[PDB]
């Protein structure tokens, strides 16, 4: 009786989350089309954002300034095997010539069991300037200076592309909160942030 | 360049329309399920008594002497007003209580209180008649020194006259209690009853 009603409620909640996603999809497509015509749109938006700067390092800003595209996509539209909170984030970096490669990178975030957000590492080519803090390059990671170099690079935005949520205290700090920042604020409300930077 | 900005403004209109559309969609789907659920609940003896004692913060809103009267609730129904008319916010709702009553002290009675957004905007209400317990005669605003008035105004019966329009003058956190019923207690009552089983 009451148990069967409770299952119906969970069925209904997904149905409406799915209803929203399907309706929002074409609207985001149109919106992003306009966005692709505005020059420093994403640069302006990520500088305007209150909380975002706290997550990343100050030297990351020259590289995140080169972001000319952000695209969040909700995976529950792909399959009923995905939680409605599951999403991919696609970044395009224009790059910095002779330092940071022009590249497109997609990171996928999904619930594992309320459950927690997890991800997998995705390849991104680090800036040349970051060579000394590059975890794939640093030779002595246990040497006094090496430990601090490693830790510094793991705290950059490029460290976050390595984040999984499955190694507490070994990864980019609050990689999950940063992800939700994109899916819940930055990507949905970017236009509000751009108009705020306008006024 | 301003033509793009124009399209963005239209997109944000489209997003606001869509979000109300999905809210209405959820309310239409939930209504019949609640009805079926509540028919089973009506078969369970002290369901609401159990649920209201189980809830963490509910008791913090009301006086200790109120509990004997809230023990007599055998029906709580919440109905979302946006299903009536598109003139209501999707946050708008009425809440209907049935009190079994206490012989010689408290009448058996059914009371409906309506909550609605006025301008984000705030939750507001109008006073609804409720027959106070006769134990409360000395703290009944219709019977009253100003120590007693504030004591009655802090009871669950003071909440029934809460409006949200006289800040600092009414039942304290009447909006929070309202939102407790519509967002936690009524939606998730079966979960509270089940948590009381284990």
């Amino acid at each position: 009786g009451l148990a069967k009603c409770e299952e119906e409620v969970d069925a209904i909640e997904r149905e409406v989350e799915l209803y929203r996603l399907n309706k929002m999809k074409p609207v985001y497509e149109k919106r992003d089309a306009y966005i692709d015509e505005i020059a420093e749109f994403w640069k302006i938006v990520l500088s305007q954002h209150v909380s975002f700067a706290n997550y990343i390092r100050a030297s990351d800003f020259k590289y995140i300034d080169t972001i000319d595209k952000i695209k969040v996509e909700w995976l529950a539209l792909e399959s009923e095997m995905y939680d409605t909170r599951d999403f991919s984030i696609t970044f395009h970096f224009h790059g910095i010539e002779g330092d940071f490669k022009e590249q497109q990178v997609t990171k996928v975030f999904q619930i594992k069991k309320d459950g927690i957000l997890t991800s997998e590492p995705v390849p991104i080519e680090w800036p040349q300037s970051y060579d000394s803090i590059n975890p794939d390059l640093i030779k002595d990671k246990r040497s006094p200076e090496g430990k601090k170099k490693y830790r510094q690079g793991m705290k950059t935005i490029f460290g976050w592309f390595r984040w999984t949520g499955l190694k507490p205290g070994k990864e980019f700090p609050h990689g999950d909160s940063l992800a939700s920042l994109f899916s819940e604020e930055i990507y949905p409300f970017c236009v509000k942030y751009y108009a705020e930077a306008q006024r």
